[PDB]
């Protein structure tokens, strides 16, 4: 077959019932995830190959960066609760990996302040139980598949993208293969 288990994707030997249609996991510490955001735009290109209105979810993970990694999962919960993902994703990636000016939870807060989120709103969300629950939701989603690597994408809680098996000589061909594999898995 043109698409094969073990090549463009793998299949969860323990499937996950009732998961998001398209579920991505990333870390602001993950060097491949930086590229998925800034130069490959994987999420937008997958979204454009899927039918209108499909649900796409993106969660942060704890396993990179120790203390700061868990701070970043809580900050991502804040971004989701406030609906400001598009405003903070790039400055958080660059603060962690490019300028390395993010060394503490206070530095993370500064990114939101600079992006126009009021301090009172940030702190209220940061300490909220809604955000506590969103942190739990991100951990539970990753736990379901004992995620040990990012960036990861799961389709219908059944299939996991395998970018290791895709052409990397050309960045746009890679994105195309990745998105076409998601489309194939979604129609499956
Ligand atoms: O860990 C792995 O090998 C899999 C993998 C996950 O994300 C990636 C991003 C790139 C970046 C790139 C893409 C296309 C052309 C040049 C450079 C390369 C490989 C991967």
């Amino acid at each position: 077959a043109q698409y094969e288990d073990g090549k463009q994707y793998t299949t969860l030997e323990k499937p996950v019932a009732g998961a998001p249609q398209v579920l991505e996991f990333f870390s602001f510490f993950c060097p491949h995830c930086y590229q998925f955001e800034e130069v490959l735009h994987i999420s937008d290109n997958v979204k454009k190959k899927l039918p209108e209105g499909v649900k796409m979810t993106k969660y942060h993970v704890n396993f990179m960066g120790g203390d700061l990694g868990k701070d970043l999962t809580q900050a991502w919960a804040v971004a989701m609760a406030l609906g400001v993902e598009d405003k903070v994703t790039v400055p958080l990636f660059e603060g962690v990996q490019k300028t390395q000016t993010i060394r503490s939870a206070s530095d993370i807060r500064d990114v939101f302040i600079n992006a126009g989120i009021k301090g009172e709103e940030y702190d209220a969300a940061w300490n909220s139980f809604v955000v506590k629950s969103l942190v739990a939701q991100q951990e539970k989603a990753a736990a379901d598949v004992q995620l040990r690597g990012v960036p990861a994408m799961f389709v219908n809680g059944k299939y996991q993208l395998n970018p290791q098996g895709m052409d990397t000589s050309n960045m746009d061909v890679f994105v195309q293969q990745y998105a076409d594999t998601v489309k194939y898995l979604s129609e499956k």
